[PDB]
């Protein structure tokens, strides 16, 4: 079935979408690779003053930011519309989104981004088309509620919104406006796709100067600076987990990431994934990684580079070690609170093993097995 | 894979199967169409004086009655038979049902219904052949422990009671009675089918004029009647949701239904399911209605009718008018308490976007905007 | 401290207090009694076009209709006015209230009710002020929205609208309304209290003929008819439960109630209340009780009449048998799915220790203890 | 108020009262001691073939079973009985406790235990009076189902069973038969006291050689056996610890336990309990103890014995080394999974703060610091 | 009882207390005020180079920044030293706190902090002295783990760490280390009190430049700044909420939070919390505030100026308009997702009511009612 998987591979995306304001760029979901861990992914770049028409999917996504700064807008619906100009225009809470950022959203719920910044806004995607939070079936589907876009994952049989699916007379009923308005809706005659270049300047209620509960609820964290990092070693490299015990609504959507930073050559202690698979997305640098399966075979022995992505498949065995320039990623994992069990280190299991065992199992000397055990600094993040 | 289906279509049951007292008409859970919801449904009707044999299913299943009245009976095991004569007979807890009716009969639970009423019993009923509480397989099926049924849905290959699986001596012996008697629970002799006719009146104990907690649970509750409206506008129609809020038992099932009825040409405002599967039927009245998937196509636009069935897959659009008759209809939800998204009202998904960002998308007056936004009245039911 | 209380008696209100249209009893909750079971009681009577002006308390409270029909209107913050005109007036979900329906008013909840009816609207409210949900004080209060009311509990020092509080000036701007209105709704001038006499007939958005999920939530049940019987026989009586597998808000709420009805003398088998208080209103029909504490003395051993109120402390031993008329009663009782053990019955606790030690314990017959455990029916409701 | 208490000190139990077979010594509940942990404990003694008689508490309770061997009867309202003679004698399941046995009895839970064994059943049973599952008062009581007991916490006025309580004559029509047997349960006759001397051998459905669900919970785990430790140390000591990752009730109970041995003048690093009270019973050996408060004094600073019952408040710091012949001891914690934190050890507090802290907070040198931090084995439980 | 509380004040610290590196000030937990919402405040001040020592509460607490950054070293018994140097110094998880954040200290945390930054260190701290997580009394208290402090609430009797409780010799042989340095511990000979001044640079495994789960739980978010506002409006101001769906610890720990900013004279709109009490704290400007309870009576109305802190008790009505400076403040409320009911705007009581039951209340025009519902804009935050 699905995972016995055979070869694996680090690749940047497969495909590419123009767009007036920038591109999306997305990653065959079929390769038997995705698949197996049911996740799917897309690289977003929003050149400036670039709208990201709003959208939402049958699958639940992580976002991590790669770089710029900008604006996400989330709506859920029953909420009450809290930005308001004041005593005119009024809409839902808007999200000032950055670098490093991770951002939640729930299947289901459309969103819209807008490159606020100076420089390209970029950002993958990660779905997670195996959650239970789908019932739609193993295909990632992006429902457009404006403009006329490119099928992104949806590839043509396998366009326009939902709106355009409509009866556009009863349409304009339904909203009460004039069959031009909504002659409009559906966009027939757009001729730009996902991404939007504004008129000038963005303008709404933004804020620079009730449920306060459900409808104000956290969709991201930043787990991008290194002055949030959960572990960490000098010369070796930081890590930063995610998870329920940090943001909310990742426990409704069991779904956690990690973003590292692994210094020059250093080592992501060898461990296996224990409830979950793990994608990774390199964000920075080189790092030689190996995978191996129930058989001790390397189902990927490689080099893996900046704009790949690779998958560490559940319970495989995983090593790396950063290049000179080191290596940062950022890893999408398919459980809630997903961890991870290390083979070498401070928390490594064979430090968890009795001295003898250690022995009897490998054929060492009692001495041999200590060093084994207690030859380390902090498991996870080791130094050349 | 499943619901990349191509055309949709509402239809009456595709089968049927008589008994002495009534029938059983179901429909065909093969096609594209159900699978991919993972729903199946059947419409029994039992003539006064009618005794559904007592039965039970490995999928969980939501019973809207259409109309009559009579007794239902679940058997909850392990739980003491609270109802019994005085200083004999004694059962377990009698349910009285009622048109507008919704019932919550989980998989594996046994249950049998009477027919006490003047008229004809009417109900559909939906189960949740996907639900995680079905292990066995996509088929669902109909286990009886009386009389000799025909397949209702396991059509011949793909008859008798799991008793007459027996060897009728050891049968005897486990419940100690002459293999006279059990030779009858299994029988081979019983030409009748499912729904039975009773001797004159049926008499048990019934209670006009512990466990106090799990053997007592709610097992139905009453969305049928205007005055339990949760969403209501006079000249539009009003909406009843039920879910976990309202029944407890659908927290543990994640199912929710609604049961609704639109005025005199009446809007069920454009909108989209958020977590959940739509799957309606037409307890009476006309309606338009028009279905769209991720690429805009009206994977269904036609006019269903009472009596037919349709669905509304996860994330598509669905609009909706009444006919003159205005439109009567029950939804069976595949989800936990599942939500709708609109996109044409006082809650609409449009109302949440900014202003600027309303126009930069569909390419409008900043005035236009607005009109999309405040033209209305209630989102959910509009009026003509 | 607290239940060490001595001796106990069933009693009617110690109050009343007269309004335009109806009055309202209360009961002391000063005494021993109440406070042990941190309980505090009132009943209202709503003269027909009576509307109980908007209130909330510290404490939640759950509200069984004695008699009558009518219209209950509870106030969630942050939700949309669902109950609208067409194409004005709008305002949240309207719920129809009648005899024997338990209604659950969370505390800080805002309500108000009309008797829509044709004949007095009588029902008891239960606050259980020392709910987790009240942290204030022992104290029962009712914070008033309008009119200028009678203190019902907070006894004169131990009046006005919460309102009448603010700078009038201050307010209106708030409102955004000249400072003769925000006057009114003060109310300073208003000379009728709590139950107000309407203008002919009251009108609003009726329904003869989003937040589908929190703010659609069930507030009430009806125990009271009795084809809902969880507990029944014949010539006994017949016994409703109502908690968290009965309706959800009860689970956050820790509270569950009981209506029962025993017939010409029966008798509620001697049980003893496991996890919760039992304060008892005697809807109709004499009865008499005998409540025992640790020390096996009768804490309370009298008739008790319709009307009445009296309390069965958690774990006392609590004997009943109904008059002639029989016994009509609501239980109001201090804990989540509340839960009784009895010791004289089918499911007796005797029933549940060995032959052997009945006998050694009570120093009897091996047959004399088969007596004490099978002579009898069903425990709970007991024929004479 | 409640723990601003001064002074401490470990006792024996304070009373006792015979009964005809063994005996129960209490410990005063009043002590400013016990209240300020919502505490109470007794330590029950049944001599060989004996009976202790039927009962229930408003408290829950967790019983460690100094030593010996016997049986325990829980009943469990509603539940069927599951034990009891084939095709007579049928009861509810009954449970073989042990030496070094933990069992959880809720409130309002009647049980009855029998000494089977050879040698005296010995066992110290403590209340937990503040638990949020007593709503009568701080103080402990026992509701007896039998026999003519004499008050064990109550004492007179601060006897007879609960049956005691009611209406001979009344009583005896319940249960359905004639007043000479009924007045028998009541037992004013009877004057033994709640433990019991049995005709020879005591005798049911014992079985050497549905509700598989709650009805069947587990009630003990004995955490007795050194080979069951969760910490341990050769020349040390060994400790186990009982939690709701051990036992499922103590989720429902806020209830955890521990019960330690340490050897040959070891130490039970200083620590100081997080989450909860630590009330100790010293099974057996000397032990010097120090516990102080917020203001660094010794609240009780003496050498505990075996016998004796002394308290670890919240929070407090307590350090504890074993005499020549150990330590062996029962605790008994008031909340759920109860932690500690150490602060001197292999997982102290010390060795978490960074080296420069430790200096800056104690003057002292870099390395001081360091023989603070790593100058050690493994925290709890450490050799001298 | 507790809150039937006559007048109320808002003020400035009652105390305060010099150590060799800043001050801390708390307000009297003695006055009716807190004492009826069950909450505790100190303000602690550390000069640049300041090092607060390592200590913990009984009571969970809040923590709100008021300007300032720097260090905040937390520790969780059990759990591994993340922070570590490579190929020595290592600790436990370093967090970085600035101006805005709210840190979570759970009670029975040990907690140490230091000023790192340029400028004056100043929080509030916010203790729930009523939480369940207290067991002690309502008494707050601060357990040191270093240094000779001063007590902050519990005042000379109502000085030492807890080290200094123990036996030196004892606690030496524990630690495994040298009476002198011991004796170190214990600190009598320290005069310097909580906060402490640093030799030059304090630097320990910084990061610029497992247990992933529970030991790396988030302990703060940041409510300050207006980029992460939840509800806004231009010339009103933006109020900013934190809760469980923000932060995950808050649900264990039922708490939660507020920080607003109210621009040149603002109405934060007329509400009664719902829930919970609201202890606020104004961190700059002015805002005359009217608080008013069950009787109407303004139980507090003067104008909070910077500095003070004042309190609202639950289910008390009030209204708030900000001076010419506007209005910063934090709120600490004493529950879970705590809410806020408001009687004025977008999301008010009003208009959830129908409109004539507002007409037959108020006696005014159908009109009027109208004007009273919809003459304003946003709920919450109000523009003059």
């Amino acid at each position: 079935n699905q995972c016995q998987l055979n070869q694996l591979q680090a690749r940047e995306p497969d495909n590419r979408i123009q767009a007036e304001a920038g591109q999306i760029e997305t990653w065959n979901f079929n390769q038997g690779d995705f698949q197996c861990a049911g996740v799917a992914a897309s690289r977003i770049t929003i050149q400036r003053n670039g709208l990201h028409l709003p959208s939402y999917s049958n699958a639940p996504q992580l976002i991590y930011i790669v770089q710029g700064r900008g604006v996400l807008g989330a709506v859920f619906s029953g909420c009450p519309e809290t930005f308001e100009e004041s005593q005119l225009d009024r809409h839902q809470k808007t999200r000032r989104i950055r670098e490093g950022d991770v951002v939640a959203i729930p299947a289901g719920v459309a969103y819209w981004s807008y490159n606020d910044g100076d420089q390209e806004l970029v950002a993958v995607n990660l779905f997670h088309v195996s959650s239970d939070h789908n019932q739609l079936d193993q295909n990632p589907r992006k429902f457009y509620l404006a403009g006329n876009p490119e099928n992104e994952f949806n590839q043509q049989g396998q366009g326009n919104n939902v709106f355009s699916g409509f009866n556009t007379q009863l349409l304009a009923q339904a909203l009460n406006v004039n069959e031009e308005t909504a002659r409009n809706l559906q966009g027939q005659n757009d001729n730009r796709n996902q991404i939007i270049q504004v008129r000038g300047n963005l303008d709404f209620v933004q804020p620079p100067r009730l449920e306060e509960t459900f409808c104000s609820l956290r969709l991201k964290e930043n787990i991008g600076n290194p002055e949030r990092a959960d572990i960490f070693s000098p010369r070796a490299g930081r890590i930063s987990t995610l998870n329920s015990h940090n943001l909310p609504i990742l426990r409704f959507l069991r779904l956690s990431a990690e973003r590292g930073f692994f210094y020059r050559n250093g080592i992501y202690s060898p461990h296996w994934n224990v409830n979950a698979h793990s994608v990774v997305y390199v964000i920075r640098g080189n790092a030689r990684v190996q995978v191996v399966n129930e058989n001790g075979d390397a189902i990927l022995d490689q080099e893996v580079q900046q704009g790949q992505l690779f998958i560490v498949p559940q319970n495989h065995g995983v090593i790396q070690q950063a290049g000179n320039q080191g290596f940062e990623y950022f890893a999408f994992k398919t459980e809630e609170n997903a961890f991870i069990n290390t083979l070498a280190g401070r928390t490594s299991f064979l430090r968890a093993l009795p001295d003898e065992v250690l022995a009897n199992a490998y054929q060492i000397s009692r001495e041999q097995a200590r060093q084994l055990k207690y030859n380390r600094q902090e498991t996870i993040a080791l130094s050349s």
